């Protein structure tokens, strides 16, 4: 929660101590909401949810699928992305994503089972039969959408980007995959809209530069704007910016 307050501090442009309490509270409530919904989501009526929820400017994505190009959906950890996944499973069909191999492995199996029970194809980031960005590239070249959580990746291979005015690292995947396949790179946002769910697809990012860092920066900028729009719905309770890392963690990346 303290790191969350310190992160919202980045979000609202105030020192951590002055971030309104109500915002931190609302962010914690949205986070709790995420987990409460995640618990029960697999047992809900997905058809109904698919029929009754809407996505703003979804036609962006559809036209990409009609043009045979495939598509990369990159979004931050805001709202309920699993719900978005359900909406896409219901409105388009199964899609592919990737997940960190948490510890213990039994918990990883729990999560895989969970998302697979929502209808997603989930690739292990490490330890799978084949390398993930080959299956993903193959999914994209077959004109299918993939979804990637794309605002956090503090490893050596993560891309250094500016985010709310300070240095962080984001995964290279959306840009790498888009460059390699020509697939449309749509930013996405999910947030909580009252007792319902708000979701939107944004205009695709230009990949003509073929440069992962600029593109990841544009993506980051959009993420920053969308998070700026719904700060309480971005549950990033883990460290995000490089400056909040210890010297030992700053080293590993
Ligand atoms: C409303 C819309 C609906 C939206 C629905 C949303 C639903 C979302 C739900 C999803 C829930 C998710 C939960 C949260 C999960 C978040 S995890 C975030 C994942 N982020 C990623 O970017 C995933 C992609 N990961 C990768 O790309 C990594 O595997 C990479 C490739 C970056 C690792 O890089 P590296 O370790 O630095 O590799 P190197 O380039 O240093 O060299 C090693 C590998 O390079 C690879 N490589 C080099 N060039 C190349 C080369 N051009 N294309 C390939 N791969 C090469 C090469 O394969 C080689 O391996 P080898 O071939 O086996 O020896």
């Amino acid at each position: 929660p303290e790191q969350l307050r310190r992160n919202l501090a980045r979000v609202v442009g105030k020192p951590p101590a002055d971030v309104p309490d109500d915002l931190i509270r609302a962010s914690l409530a949205s986070y709790a909401r995420y987990w409460r919904e995640a618990f029960r989501l697999p047992a809900m009526d997905h058809g109904r949810l698919g029929e009754q929820l809407d996505v703003i400017d979804i036609d962006h994505l559809w036209s990409a699928l009609d043009a045979g190009r495939g598509a990369v959906l990159a979004l931050p950890h805001s709202g309920n992305w699993d719900m978005a996944g359900v909406w896409l499973v219901q409105n388009y069909g199964p899609f592919t994503t990737v997940a960190e191999r948490l510890k213990p492995e039994s918990l990883y199996r729990r999560f895989v089972e969970y998302r697979e029970s929502l209808g997603f194809e989930v690739l292990p980031l490490t330890g799978g039969e084949r390398p993930p960005f080959e299956v993903l590239a193959e999914r994209l070249t077959d004109n299918r959408p993939i979804c990637l959580m794309a605002e956090r990746d503090l490893t050596r291979s993560g891309v250094q980007v500016d985010f709310f005015g300070e240095a962080t690292r984001m995964p290279a995947g959306p840009a790498k995959l888009a460059i390699e396949t020509g697939a449309a790179l749509f930013p996405v946002h999910c947030w909580f809209e009252g007792d319902g769910w708000g979701m939107r697809v944004y205009p695709e990012l230009d990949t003509s530069s073929g440069d992962v860092t600029a593109i990841t920066q544009a993506l980051a900028d959009r993420f920053a704007a969308n998070i700026a729009t719904y700060p309480a719905d971005w549950h990033m309770l883990q460290p995000q910016w490089i400056a909040d890392l210890s010297d030992e963690r700053r080293a590993r990346l």
